[PDB]
């Protein structure tokens, strides 16, 4: 599924990450964007042999088992392949262990290089939320 901008905001409000840790909500849309452009299915490969899978481009070397990333973990829990289903409950359950594992956002490297110390409100902008 590719989601709207304001459609994603409101998803990701349902699920309670408006401010989770401290970051605001436009903080999440804007990851989103720069991670996956707004789409479920998007996977990419990393140079160590883990992919990152979904919405929020989580990661098989610490978080999902995709059953071929080597001596990786399953911290969330879940399949990789739950992350790219157009319900994002797991990319957001799972999200929330991540943000709270001592790097905060910063887990995120679109985050920290393209929405950190910006101004991440106008990825709400105009949203009915
Ligand atoms: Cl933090
Ligand atoms: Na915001
Ligand atoms: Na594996």
């Amino acid at each position: 599924k590719v989601f709207g901008r304001c459609e994603l905001a409101a998803a990701m409000k349902r699920h309670g990450l408006d401010n989770y840790r401290g970051y605001s909500l436009g903080n999440w849309v804007c990851a989103a964007k720069f991670e996956s452009n707004f789409n479920t299915q998007a996977t990419n490969r990393n140079t160590d042999g883990s992919t990152d899978y979904g919405i929020l481009q989580i990661n098989s070397r610490w978080w999902c088992n995709d059953g071929r990333t080597p001596g990786s973990r399953n911290l969330c829990n879940i399949p990789c392949s739950a992350l790219l289903s157009s319900d994002i409950t797991a990319s957001v359950n799972c999200a929330k262990k991540i943000v709270s594992d001592g790097n905060g956002m910063n887990a995120w490297v679109a985050w920290r290089n393209r929405c950190k110390g910006t101004d991440v409100q106008a990825w709400i902008r105009g949203c009915r939320l």
